[PDB]
């Protein structure tokens, strides 16, 4: 197992459809050691029960809108953990209104702030609060992306400029970490079938259109961006860093096709 | 000139240095009849003066901070202008603090939310509250962007993710308003001293850096800047939209040289 | 006129369809004097025919398959003029068999030499060429390539690697050539039924692809694709070089529309 | 291991040194069988020998400037094994005068087509005479690459024209064989030192360049490039095609360090 003796933390993951179950999941089976975050209480069950599941009573209340719950997140981890080998961060929002019909239309200054706060800020946030545990470990920090941040989408609206953002600051906390031994990278991935997708209008034709369209002729699955993701995680890619690396299908670099 | 009776909207001229100095006598040697912004009150004069030896009277606040004070600019607009054929986005603001040093310890969520609101979400701002001006004219919107969108630069910090942000709203807005005829563009300019450059710590030697790695192996000008706006603005230019163009004498797409 | 006093080299001019012809046309309406090269003997009183409308009585043969007759362009070139100011690659070529159907089934050794040398080692051998009579000049290269360089696209196949090579290639250009005040940059065309288009299988599909897919929701014309190249020949774009310019009314930044 | 009995063969291993080495040894670390190939006869002991300590007796003479031995390869390798699960592109050439300073001066026709040929024209032969024995197993192809596909270098001149080919050769691969159930990706590598390396002109300047400027401040190892080609060839990375991987330790992303 390419991840055995890797402490990782792990966000996002609310269901078993989730990208974060997909990476979870592929981590423990390369022998990974896991803990989990939920955004709020009402959560905790269903991630604890899924944690169980992937060997692992380590999980914390985390609302990356709050500072103190960040810090707070690391702060009762290092009660358990000596470093920290592994963060994913899986998570994303943005109102589901900003994301519907014309993006001028759709588009608020208070929604254009919540999704870039919550969807972009929380990279450099959770890697700056991780960053005492991290630092020295030879350690890496994995984000999920979408095209969205390098094409404009019709309904992914501002989601787009928070994962332009969000990839830029992946490309800064690579070069600011990196002499200190922490790597970080993104994951691009294709359309998957989770919650959070639902707030996309029309979500189902994006997912038809690059299953017809990409060069295997399907959509990938939370295995294959989890498998990516482990080998991010792992020692395996110790010489990449900053890098956005693209898990659909191939759909990004083919046109007209 | 190519912009021959085109009326156009400025934003973000301080000064003589300004690139949107530039960016306005180069439109006014094509033709164009010129209005502009000012931030606060205390610029009211300075920015009339340089307006009216561009031969405009037209001078409105605009705090991009307030979406009260956009939308009233193109209501008084509107009483001189019965539409608009040009804007011109050229503003940015950080807090000095987080443009120095480290970028995760220089990172705080208020200078980010800032940085994005002022620097990013300002351009859909815009381009939103001018749409009834604009559309149906073949009218065009540029804005300013810089590197740091796209790569990791010291003290740039988290004003590359505002910008990264804002080219994908580049490309979001141009989705958005293209079968209105209204286009949308970014320039990526090199670096150019203003006023504004000097809260990026060290700025001389990022200014002396470009020039002496460029294919030009000079810093560009905000003449050079201003003549590509006049371009990206005019009827020339109607098969570009969401491009973003780099006036930075080669710098990008050099290398160890 | 913004290219009054110019002196542009133009390759490429077949027909009014041709884009060499968008870009003649162009910049004589902006004042620049031509002269033009054709690839055999049998299209010769054609283009003296096409030249004579624009003004022009330079007219000179050139397959750029030939180190002799690439030479002998600007031999004969400079008995008329002092200098070039603008150089015009509008030219390429592939067996049309390379460009139908599966792209591995359809290359072969031959195809991929002639398509590389044509297409792309063409632009730095007219670049080397004409280096004497533009160094000095604040003179610029302008040529043209396609989406296929950087995408893979069904049915242009081994056209694609070459487009990949020339658009490096007017990168090194320009970081060759800057310091001596020659600019080179490329325009990335969107779809336009020329006579070449025709070797392209199913050229018709990528047409109505394009025009119903882009932001504009249109395919650009030559004009479009001319003024562009009229800009990049001009002054008013000495800030820029090294460029790829995307005239293809926004198609490459759309995704999913 | 993640490449358990996976059947792999692998061009340009010469010495320990060589990138290629460094594939093999990741892949026979996870459990692959591999087979070699080499240039000329004078090195058929060496790779014989390297083979031997990599488990291997499968090794053959393939100069893919032949289109009969390139196919002779795969006749020869079908008498041992059944069908091909990974192919590794591991090669380059140009003339060492064209890598020596100024790009136009020292490029020519002839050390163009040789460049193109061997360095980009290799990838889509040995992927088209690899394809009967590779379709239908869920099988890979990986490339290696360098930075001056898409920037411009010194010194590095027509290979880079030859590498962005090489690119776009992956693409087009990776859209034609997708639905066959073949990927096709590449390895973007930083500096190493190798045989091939030295016929850079200053390669020695280059590689300290990039240690001092990368985000990790240091050059990558060939278990680095091999551990991320031997995911690339693994079903771990079964979402992921036509895509190019920078191994460099961030170098690309990083700007005025
Ligand atoms: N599903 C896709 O097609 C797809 C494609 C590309 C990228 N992504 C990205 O993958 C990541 C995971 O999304 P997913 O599709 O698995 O959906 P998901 O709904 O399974 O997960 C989204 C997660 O974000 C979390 N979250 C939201 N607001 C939060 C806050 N304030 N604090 C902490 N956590 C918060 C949610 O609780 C949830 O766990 C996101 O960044 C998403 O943008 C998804
Ligand atoms: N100078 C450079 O090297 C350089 C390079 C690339 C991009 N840019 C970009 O060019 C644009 C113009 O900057 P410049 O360099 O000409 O500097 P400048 O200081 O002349 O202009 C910056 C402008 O931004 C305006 N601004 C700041 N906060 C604002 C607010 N809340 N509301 C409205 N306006 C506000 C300022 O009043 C000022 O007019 C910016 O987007 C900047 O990021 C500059
Ligand atoms: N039409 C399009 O949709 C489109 C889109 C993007 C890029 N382009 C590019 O635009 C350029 C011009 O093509 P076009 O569409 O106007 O077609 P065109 O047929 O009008 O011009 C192609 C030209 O290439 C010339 N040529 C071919 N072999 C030559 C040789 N050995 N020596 C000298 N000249 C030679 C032809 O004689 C012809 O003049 C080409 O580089 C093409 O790849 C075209
Ligand atoms: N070393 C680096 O810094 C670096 C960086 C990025 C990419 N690369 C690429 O990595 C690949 C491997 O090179 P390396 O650096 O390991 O050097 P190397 O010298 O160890 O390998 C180069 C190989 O290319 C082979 N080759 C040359 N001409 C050939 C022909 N006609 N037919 C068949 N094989 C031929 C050589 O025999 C040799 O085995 C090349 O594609 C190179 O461009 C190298
Ligand atoms: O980014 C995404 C991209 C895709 Cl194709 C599908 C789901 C995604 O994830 C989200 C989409 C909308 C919201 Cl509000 C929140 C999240 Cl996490
Ligand atoms: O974006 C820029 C990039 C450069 Cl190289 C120089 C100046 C720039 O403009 C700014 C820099 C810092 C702040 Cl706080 C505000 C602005 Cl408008
Ligand atoms: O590059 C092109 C791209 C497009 Cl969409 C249309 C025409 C093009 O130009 C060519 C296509 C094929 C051949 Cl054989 C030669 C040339 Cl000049
Ligand atoms: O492509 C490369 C890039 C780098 Cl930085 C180092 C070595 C490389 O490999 C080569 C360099 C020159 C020649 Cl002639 C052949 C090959 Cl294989």
């Amino acid at each position: 197992g390419f991840l055995q003796g890797k402490k990782i933390l792990i966000t996002g993951m609310i269901s078993e459809r989730s990208i974060a179950y997909g990476i979870a999941k592929a981590c423990r089976e390369q022998g990974a050691e896991l803990a989990f975050t939920y955004v709020v209480d009402k959560l905790e069950e269903r991630v604890r029960k899924m944690a169980a599941e992937l060997d692992s009573e380590l999980v914390f209340r985390c609302d990356v809108a709050s500072d103190d719950e960040i810090n707070q997140v690391f702060a009762d981890l290092g009660k358990h953990w000596d470093g920290l080998d592994g963060l994913v961060h899986s998570i994303g929002f943005a109102p589901k209104e900003a994301l519907s019909g014309d993006f001028l239309d759709s588009i608020s200054r208070e929604a254009f702030n919540t999704a870039h706060e919550i969807s972009a800020y929380s990279l450099p946030a959770l890697a700056k609060a991780a960053r005492p545990m991290m630092r020295g470990r030879n350690s890496a920090i994995v984000a999920l992306s979408y095209l969205g941040a390098v094409r404009a989408i019709p309904n992914y609206n501002v989601m787009g400029m928070a994962k332009a953002s969000l990839e830029a600051g992946i490309r800064f906390t690579a070069a600011c970490l990196g002499k200190e031994g922490i790597r970080c990278n993104g994951i691009s991935a294709g359309p998957i079938k989770t919650l959070a997708a639902s707030g996309i209008a029309d979500f189902g034709k994006l997912l038809g259109h690059v299953a017809a369209h990409n060069p295997l002729r399907r959509n990938v699955t939370i295995e294959e961006v989890g498998n990516t993701a482990a080998f991010l995680l792992s020692d395996l890619s110790s010489g990449i860093t900053g890098e956005i690396t693209y898990v659909d299908g191939g759909y990004s670099i083919n046109a007209l096709s």
